[PDB]
């Protein structure tokens, strides 16, 4: 049945004797035990199929009983004759390997029991504090000082003062106040050489030094006397362009410091003057009055108060300010970064009315200088008492100077995210506090004032200001530290944890280096201290208390949760450098591996070897080997049910059969990472026709080589003279050209420069000096980056024996259909072929990870032939239909749990629950591999052949694997290693000294590349699990898993003697016997479990993220709201607005609160404009613009891509998406102009024929007439923008960097530029592009349709070019000319779409039909005009109870089926607005080469002069509007042919070929119930 086809060629290929490793038969001789032989094991592996026989066709059958007796052959067992002899001795087989389950269980348990008495019982956390700092001074001697005044710097490194006086009268001020007498005042830290040294160096650069001027603040010294050069010198000289002291954690005189600290913060803080700005205007805009956000305004009003009073304290507490001066100086550190040299300096000043820094050229080394009044001066120091130098008296006034700070540029990026980071971080902290938010609801907006609040809510507001500013300019390593531990120690509170006090003794790090990070530790420790001490409402019967915020009489858990990870997710991840970083991640692999090399005993030098017969049941490496073939026949025969229909699934879904390029995976522009060395034969050809006569007439490759092998020789003679020895015949000839170059004097040497010499040269000078540095009797090779698009181009050029391109040996084969085409495997056997041969494996490279062609293929292979394997079951969730059906399979294993419990406890005689929520410690580089084979071996679904093809495919991959090192970062070592160590690390273990470039992985297959395999094995190990758990006598389990990889979360009810079983399984819980059986399991299936981030509890339960209790779901919304203000594409101003909005509407999701939204709005558009297009207040805006050329648009209607703000109504913002802005201004300007009061009442009229047409009629009689109106400028310049142009573009695209110069690299346009020669390269031309039209115009499925064969594919490839760190840039990249300049690109833009222009009824009538034809916003729009504010049954509650009702709720109502008020949902990809761009685009480029074609035969094209039937009817198409006219012909026409490319060609040349070859027209959409998942927990 099904018509089972062999989708191979090695039929007669077996797995074992006849692939070219023997590994097998030591896999097979590797698992025999005193119980099980050879013989048993051979028949079970290769005759284990007998069980899957009712649903095998006669043909497999018969191939697989051939494999079997063909494979006893080679494996000299005699094998039986039929198959009844094979069921007896299965079932013989099944039951002598069924009696092994309680031996594993009496291994687990003597596992258990030895475990159980080695750790420790220390007896609580005050001790375990007092051992890890015993242990840690035991590590380091006399550290923790006592002394305070030798710590690090308290208040990062800036230091914002308010300022009471209303740019370059600033640096005047501060020049006419520095010219008093010098009596300065030094100062000591907590109560002086530098401190002289830096006040002579400022007194100069202040007095003396300013006014050689370069862009109105940067200068130098250079004619200056000796005096002020010494002083210079003094000051560069303090400038500097184990030795740590720690403080211990019970420290109290650091308290009352800190106390202190935060009492004259906020007296500092409370004293600003300014009202005006660029952040204020913004957030002013969003949160000022913010019933603009909402439809429903009146139902709610406390809420919208308190969102006022939020912002009001911001604008009173100088929040606003403070980050604006934090983003402008950032932004100016950041432009002073520069190749301006040590002797000039810059002058940064912001609108800051008296602060001013002197920046000087690791870091930017700066200094800054403040102005105090003589009101504020004695708290100033109690805050800066670590950072003040020098300070003196002027008139009424104190001048103060800072200590010198560094900056890196990842630092002042995450300085310069302080406007999205500080404001959300406040409003959120003065919403969780309850006797704040209590207070501000007994307050009106018109009296609320610091001076009126009392010393509690004083406090508490000190304590929330403190931490808002420690969190959102955090810079150092030490508060990554703390948030660290803080986010891995929040499991206290819960029944086992395994990391309450072992972790806090093993791997916590007390690197507290400095002052006020004890706040945030004595909060952890008193938090940690109530946990100890001993749905659900937490905090009115424990009193907790907040660790950053403090924040008392917590009303809910839901906001511990919540406010502890935003303080842990707003943190930025690569503040350690980028070489480290990369070194990071290339060390880790090269750690794992020698350690498995060294346990095992294999050396550095020999092969990988598969097994050394020590896999059985040991604790490093190994598995039981003769009980996981048992646990994956078990799995296979419970899961694999339809093989013959399995497997025809498998190949009509995932496309086995079908050409490589119909494959998305295989076609999508990516990288693939193909390795590519300029020839050691050119290299000495170039040396050979090099000549001396033309020293100077050297340019390019020539001149490259040549500057390769002259430092090559510079720096080491003797590699490249056994290089010329072993590469050339003439070495003596070699040596004296190279003598007599070097002696000609003409060129240019250098020394070693760094990563310089890579930086500023061509690549081909830095790839040859590389060949020739490392010439070591091997190849060393560096990976490029080409595309899979054009390798695989070339592997269909190989495989049709077209190595060198034709023009007619593509165009004799492929006519239509029925030519030559080919198929993905034999495409991969080919592959294979190739591959098996030797070439010195440079197949297998891997870089920092991208894999080959050859490697992706079958990676693709084997995982997408386990996907369907991992698709049947229901237990496993990697293969999940979006991020609902996790979610939704994570709440049925809940409840049905919770169920099952509530079932069981009824007459029964003792019942206890645990779930566990594990995370696997390193599920890559700790796992082995040949566990793998044994799971391909006994797989049912394949043949005989494709399995020996998997099993080569995994132990090629497994054997010769390697890694190569990147030119810089190995370079660095070299030379680190060479001048400092002259020994390495494992890394220069693994490889020699430092003197190969590759070095081996084999047994760590590396993260991402086998997803759905790991996790099948996981959900085999769980069922063994289960079936081991089974074997016991007294008591009854029951266990349910979810499996995803690197993840696990289980859970187990026990009934029976429970006393008897704990007692046997030696510990005194559930949850801690659970803990211990899952650990041993673990190890005996060669899976190691983190022993830190897991816990076992009774009612918590943590998959990936969103713990659920109880059957009711914390909602977790930190993450959206950490990542709105952190974490941005950056590629452009709209993607980033519209990928932002995606996770505002996940936010709204997700269940926020309602005061949070407008501080989202303001940090969403407060990152895109400070990136991309410039707050307002300076140039490149889009209102300014707007508003100097008058245009009739508002400020809350221009469109995003025109740099419009985002101004959509939250309800279709959630509902709809990030179109929905541009959406709702197009539907209100077509409402507007055509008079209309409904969408009914519009789509009425519309729908109706000649009406548009006679609207345009007199609207050009009203253009006519010079009577036109405000609504009809509006129309005429959206008709242009939908002309001229998700619905909409980006209009202006910017273009990169013109890789024109760079298209040689690419075999495409390498081909182009060979068949048509170099007249096409950049009267001949004519006739050449009349070739290629008259070509093209032959074959229009060619530049019409995705290939449907070959001659569609490589020939499209070579038609279609016929015919024309990262933050820094761009925010130069505006103020710059790219020439031009953008905000006058825009003027001329919006001057051109202000005219009426002509032609334009399709643009019109195509925005129309778009805008209203669309379901979803038909459907929408009327319920959200016609639906009544509250009451009858949808409004009752006010704790965000109108997020969740108003929303949503009537939405799912509305789109249908459902009854809930109450669920966090997972919406479905219902709404899609790119039906029509498709064919669009389709039709644009046929009209393209259509009139590129009659342009090339005659000039003047208006009419054609009666050519040929196609160009008739494409001059009849190009009359009238050939889009328009062709969509009103489909409008009525309903041919839809069969797509046979004969009989579509028979019936019309045109309109078919262009209208139903793009498989459909506009049709009617679907509409669904947007899948809520899963309810929350219901309040009323
Ligand atoms: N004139 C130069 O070549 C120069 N100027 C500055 N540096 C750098 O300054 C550091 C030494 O002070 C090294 O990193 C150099 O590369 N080099
Ligand atoms: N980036 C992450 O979130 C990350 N990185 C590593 N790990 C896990 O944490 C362990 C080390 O603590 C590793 O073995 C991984 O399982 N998690």
């Amino acid at each position: 049945v099904f018509f089972s086809h062999w989708t191979s060629k090695y039929k007669e290929r077996n797995p074992t004797e006849i692939a070219y490793s023997e590994d097998i038969e030591r896999i097979i001789d590797s698992l025999v035990t005193d119980e099980i032989t050879k013989e048993e094991i051979i028949h079970f592996l290769f005759g284990n199929f007998c069980f899957h026989i009712e649903t095998m066709n006669d043909q497999h059958i018969a191939d697989k009983f051939k494999g079997y007796q063909s494979s006893c052959i080679n494996l000299k067992i005699e094998p039986k004759v039929d198959l009844a002899d094979l069921k007896d001795h299965l079932i013989q087989k099944q039951q002598i390997w069924e009696s092994l389950y309680g031996k594993h269980l009496e291994k687990i348990m003597l596992r258990i029991r030895e475990k159980k008495k080695k750790e420790k019982e220390i007896p609580d956390i005050t001790t375990a504090f007092n051992q890890n700092a015993a242990e840690y001074e035991e590590k380091y001697p006399n550290c923790f000082t006592n002394d305070l005044s030798e710590t690090k710097t308290n208040f990062s490194m800036t230091w914002s003062p308010s300022f009471e006086k209303i740019n370059n009268a600033i640096i005047n001020k501060f020049r006419e106040s520095f010219k008093s007498s010098s009596r300065v005042i030094y100062n000591s830290p907590y109560s002086t050489n530098k401190a002289r040294d830096i006040t002579n160096l400022v007194r100069l650069c202040l007095t003396e030094l300013s006014c050689l001027t370069r862009n109105k603040n940067e200068f130098c010294m250079k004619e200056t006397g000796r005096e002020n050069k010494t002083i210079y010198f003094k000051g560069l000289a303090v400038m500097n362009i184990h030795m740590k002291k720690l403080i211990r954690h019970d420290n109290e005189d650091s308290l009352s410091w800190c106390e202190r600290i935060k009492d004259s913060l906020f007296v500092l803080h409370n004293g600003d003057i300014r009202e005006e700005g660029k952040i204020t205007s913004v957030y002013n805009n969003y949160a000022k009055n913010p019933e603009c956000l909402y439809i429903q305004d009146s139902v709610l009003k406390t809420e919208l108060e308190t969102c006022k009073k939020i912002n009001k304290l911001c604008n009173d507490l100088a929040i606003y300010h403070y980050s604006e001066d934090m983003m402008q100086f950032s932004k100016g550190l950041m432009v002073a970064d520069r190749y301006m040299t040590k002797e000039s300096f810059k002058i940064l000043t912001t609108a800051n009315t008296s602060m001013m820094l002197l920046a000087f050229k690791s870091g930017v080394p700066y200094i800054a200088l403040h102005i105090v009044d003589e009101d504020m001066s004695d708290q100033f120091n109690i805050c800066y008492t670590k950072e003040i130098y020098s300070y003196f008296r002027n008139g009424s006034n104190y001048i103060y100077i800072m200590r010198p700070q560094r900056l890196n540029q990842v630092r002042l990026l995450s300085l310069f995210k302080t406007p999205s980071k500080v404001p959300v971080c406040f409003a959120q902290f003065s919403k969780k506090a309850n006797e704040m938010e209590k207070w501000l609801k007994n307050k009106d907006i018109e009296k609320v004032n610091v001076f009126s609040m009392t010393m509690t809510v004083k406090q508490i507001l000190i304590n929330i200001v403190f931490s808002s500013v420690m969190i959102g300019t955090v810079t150092k390593l030490s508060r990554m530290g703390i948030f660290d531990f803080m986010r891995y120690a929040g499991f206290l509170p819960l029944s086992d944890y395994s990391n309450i006090k072992e972790y806090i003794r093993d791997k916590f790090d007390p690197d507290i280096t400095n002052v006020a990070d004890i706040y945030f530790v004595n909060g952890i420790k008193k938090l940690l201290f109530r946990m100890e001490d001993l749905d659900i409402i937490g905090g009115i019967t424990d009193l907790n208390i907040k660790c950053p915020i403090t924040g008392s009489t917590l009303l809910t858990l839901e906001d511990l949760y919540n406010n502890v990870y935003l303080a842990i997710y707003m943190m930025p991840k690569s503040l350690h450098n980028h070489v480290h970083n990369l070194t990071s991640l290339l060390n880790v692999p090269a750690e794992w591996e020698l350690k498995f090399r060294k346990e095992l005993g294999f050396n550095i030098f020999e092969d990988i070897y598969p097994k050394k017969a020590m896999f059985d049941d040991k604790d490093l490496f190994s598995i039981n080997g003769a009980l996981n073939v048992k646990a994956l026949s078990d799995y296979y025969l419970g899961n694999i049910e339809n093989v013959g229909l399995m497997r025809s699934e498998i190949e009509n879904k995932e496309d086995f059969l079908s050409p490589c390029y119909k494959i998305s995976t295989l076609k999508s522009s990516k990288k693939c990472s193909q390795s590519n060395i300029i020839s050691t034969d050119e290299i000495i050809e170039c040396l050979q026709n090099a000549k001396i006569q033309d020293i100077e007439n050297w340019k390019g490759n020539n001149l490259a080589i040549i500057k390769g092998l002259i430092r090559t020789y510079n720096e080491e003679k003797n590699r490249l003279v056994e290089f010329f020895e072993d590469n050339c015949v003439n070495s003596l000839y070699l040596v004296e050209k190279l003598k007599e170059i070097i002696n000609s004097g003409s060129i240019t040497v250098g020394k070693s420069v760094t990563s310089k010499f890579i930086r500023n040269n061509h690549p081909l000078t830095v790839e040859t000096y590389l060949k020739t540095k490392l010439y070591y009797r091997n190849n060393v090779t560096v990976l490029k980056s080409k595309k899979v698009s054009e390798e695989l181009y070339d592997l269909v050029k190989q495989f049709h024996n077209m190595m060198e391109i034709d023009l007619d040996s593509v165009m004799n084969l492929g006519k239509g259909t029925e030519g030559k085409k080919h198929t993905f495997l034999q495409m991969l056997e080919f592959v294979m072929s190739k591959a098996k041969n030797v070439t010195g494996s440079v197949d297998f490279l891997v870089s920092v990870y991208l894999m080959s062609m050859k490697v992706k293929m079958m990676l693709y292979f084997i995982e997408h032939t386990f996907k369907h394997v991992a698709q049947s079951d229901p237990s496993e969730a990697i293969s999940i239909s979006g991020d609902n059906k996790i979610r939704a399979l994570s709440t049925l294993s809940l409840d049905t749990i919770t169920s099952y419990n509530d079932i069981l406890n009824k007459n029964s005689k003792k019942s206890r629950l645990a779930f566990l929520s594990a995370d696997q410690s390193k599920w890559s580089a700790s796992d082995l591999t040949y566990k793998y084979v044994l799971a391909i071996i006994l797989n049912p679904i394949l043949t005989t052949g494709e399995a020996s093809l998997m099993i080569e495919c995994i132990l090629m991959y497994v054997k010769l694997k390697k890694v190569c090192i990147p030119t810089d970062i190995f370079l660095n070592l070299r030379k680190a290693q060479g001048t400092f160590g002259q020994n390495e690390t494992a890394i220069g273990l693994l490889t020699k000294g430092l003197t190969t470039n590759t070095y081996p992985v084999s047994m760590n297959w590396l993260q991402g590349n086998l997803n759905y395999l790991s996790s099948v094995y996981h959900s085999c190990a769980m069922k063994a699990y289960h079936k081991t758990l089974e074997c016991y006598k007294d008591c009854d389990f029951q266990t349910r898993w979810i499996v995803h990889s690197d993840d696990n979360a289980t859970s187990l009810i026990a009934s029976g003697e429970v006393d008897k079983m704990l007692t046997d399984f030696s510990s005194s819980s559930l949850p801690e016997m659970l803990f211990r059986s899952i650990e041993a399991h673990f190890k005996s299936f060669c899976i190691t479990l983190n022993p830190k981030k897991s816990y076992a509890s009774s009612s918590e339960v943590e998959f990936i993220s969103e713990r659920i209790v109880n059957g009711a779901i914390i909602p977790l919304y930190c993450r959206h709201l950490a990542n709105c203000c952190t974490e941005s594409s950056h590629i452009s101003y709209f993607d980033d607005l519209m990928s932002l909005s995606i996770h505002v509407t996940m936010l709204l999701r997700k269940g926020c609160p309602n005061e949070v939204i407008p501080f989202a709005y303001g940090a969403v558009q407060v990152q895109a404009l400070s990136i991309y297009s410039m707050l307002p207040g300076e140039v490149n805006d889009s209102i300014r613009i707007f508003k100097k050329l008058g245009v009739s648009l508002k400020s809350n209607e221009i469109p995003t891509n025109m740099g419009g703000w985002l101004t959509s109504p939250i309800e279709p913002l959630s509902i709809l998406g990030p179109s929905s802005n541009d959406q709702i201004i197009y539907y209100n300007v077509i409402r507007d102009f055509l008079n209309k009061k409904s969408l009914e009442e519009v789509k009425d009229s519309v729908s109706s024929s000649s009406y548009l047409q006679m609207r345009f009629r007199e609207l050009k009689g009203k253009y006519e007439k010079g009577t036109l109106e405000e609504k009809d400028k509006k129309m005429i310049f959206l008709i242009n923008l939908f002309e001229k142009a998700t619905m909409l573009t980006q209009i202006i695209k910017l273009p990169n960097f013109i890789n024109e110069n760079a298209l040689n690299k690419m075999s495409s346009y390498k081909d182009f530029s060979k068949l048509y020669p170099n007249l096409k390269k950049n009267i001949a031309s004519s006739l050449e592009m009349e070739s290629v039209h008259d070509i093209m115009i032959k074959n229009p499925e060619t530049i019409l349709i995705a290939p449907l064969n070959d001659r569609d594919f490589l020939l499209s490839q070579l038609f279609m070019y016929t015919s024309p760190k990262l933050a820094l840039d761009r925010v130069l990249r505006s103020k710059a000319r790219t020439k031009m300049t953008y905000e006058e690109n825009m003027e001329k833009k919006i001057l051109e779409m202000l005219k009426f222009d002509l032609d334009s009824y399709c643009s019109f009538k195509t925005c129309v039909n778009l805008v209203i034809k669309d379901v979803n916003f038909s459907m929408l729009i009327p319920i959200l005009d016609s639906a009544y504010p509250c009451e009858s049954r949808k409004r009752d509650n006010y704790n965000f109870r109108w997020f969740q009702t108003e929303k949503w709720i009537p939405v799912v109502e509305g789109s249908p089926g459902l009854v809930v008020m109450h669920a966090v949902y997972g919406s479905n990809y219902i709404e899609n607005l790119g039906l029509k761009n498709i064919p669009l685009t389709d039709d644009s480029i046929n009209v393209l080469t259509s009139t590129f074609g009659t342009g090339l035969i005659m000039e003047d094209v208006k009419s054609l002069v009666k050519g040929k039937d196609s160009f008739e009817t494409e001059a009849f198409s190009n009359s009238n509007e050939c889009q328009r006219l062709v969509k009103a012909c489909n409008y009525m026409i309903a041919a839809q042919n069969r797509l046979l490319a004969i009989n579509t060609c028979f019936t019309r040349k045109s309109f078919p070929f262009y209208s139903k070859f793009n498989l459909g027209r506009g049709f009617i959409s679907n509409t669904l119930a947007l899948l809520s998942t899963i309810y929350s927990k219901e309040e009323s």
